[PDB]
């Protein structure tokens, strides 16, 4: 089973550094694994032209490049949320990470994460570019504000909901994922909404946790790439070393 969820996790991965060009291309190196690439590499924006050059070069132009904006803090301001997002599709992303505005959620204020999230999603749909929403878990804590920053996000036009930056101190949890990955059940959203645990998940143990949740809620079949994707770095060690390689 072990080896099995590992590789599986490996072809999903977003792999992060655990910032200079050099470190980035360095990560694209380690995405051509010898077991087969990841499905993306996630960078801070201004890294993406160098990367996308060096990912050419190396043979492997279909690993995909992913970057996040309103990062990390999840301001509710959407005006800088959006030309943060236009820059991010400038610059080549495949992919944007936005942050919901998770601390105006907690203040009572739903709407402003709608508009968010629907203006950058726009924009990236404009462009071909994924939208990803991370609603930081590790921050909202309880289980129904979780269930609503999810929410609120699908309806808007999330591609896949995540739940964390990497740049609290909790990130994902067997629990935080089961209650996101319910709300795509609840709604009824699994063909268009994936899923990415993201912040801490360290071991090929772990992801293969995170897995069985996405198999038991779906079926087997369903976490493909444009429906899963773990965001993580260090893992890629922990799943190559129980695969037997390094």
């Amino acid at each position: 089973d072990l080896k099995a969820s590992s590789l599986r996790a490996l072809k999903l991965m977003h792999l992060a550094t655990a910032d200079t060009d050099e470190k980035v291309i360095a990560l694209c190196h380690q995405a051509k694994t010898p077991v087969g690439t990841t499905d993306a590499i996630y960078i801070y924006p201004r890294f993406i032209p160098i990367a996308r050059k060096t990912l050419k070069e190396q043979g492997t132009p279909e690993i995909r490049i992913w970057t996040s904006t309103n990062f990390p803090h999840g301001n509710d301001d959407i005006d800088i949320a959006l030309a943060e997002t236009r820059a991010a599709i400038a610059y080549g992303a495949d992919g944007v990470a936005v942050v919901f505005p998770y601390r105006a959620l907690m203040a009572g204020n739903e709407q402003v994460g709608f508009d968010l999230v629907k203006a950058c999603k726009e924009a990236c749909a404009a462009a071909n570019v994924l939208l990803s929403v991370i609603i930081e878990t590790g921050e909202l804590k309880d289980e129904a504000l979780i269930r609503k920053a999810s929410e609120i996000s699908i309806k808007a036009g999330a591609d896949h909901i995540v739940t964390s930056t990497g740049k609290v101190a909790v990130g994902a949890t067997p629990e935080s994922a089961r209650i996101m990955m319910e709300v795509i059940r609840d709604m009824g959203v699994e063909k268009t909404v994936g899923f990415i645990p993201a912040g801490g998940v360290r071991t090929a143990e772990d992801a293969q946790k995170y897995l069985a949740i996405a198999d038991e809620l779906f079926g087997a079949d369903w976490a493909d790439a444009r429906h899963y994707a773990f965001g993580a770095s260090s893992l890629l060690a922990s799943l190559l070393k129980a695969l037997g390689h390094g």
